[PDB]
């Protein structure tokens, strides 16, 4: 599974860690994160994230 980065602030979503405090469990692919989730650091939506290749 690929990491994704917030292109506004630089936060990296790592699927191995998830974002458990906001209900995203370890092992969750970015695409499967509920679409109302926002960056835990700056609060922008999923549509500002890009795949890290
Ligand atoms: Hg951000």
């Amino acid at each position: 599974m690929k990491k994704y980065t917030c292109t506004v602030c630089g936060y990296i979503y790592n699927p191995e860690d998830g974002d458990p405090d906001n209900g995203v469990n370890p092992g969750t692919d970015f695409k499967d994160i509920p679409d109302d989730w926002v960056c835990p650091l700056c609060g922008v939506g999923k549509d500002q994230f890009e795949e890290v290749e």
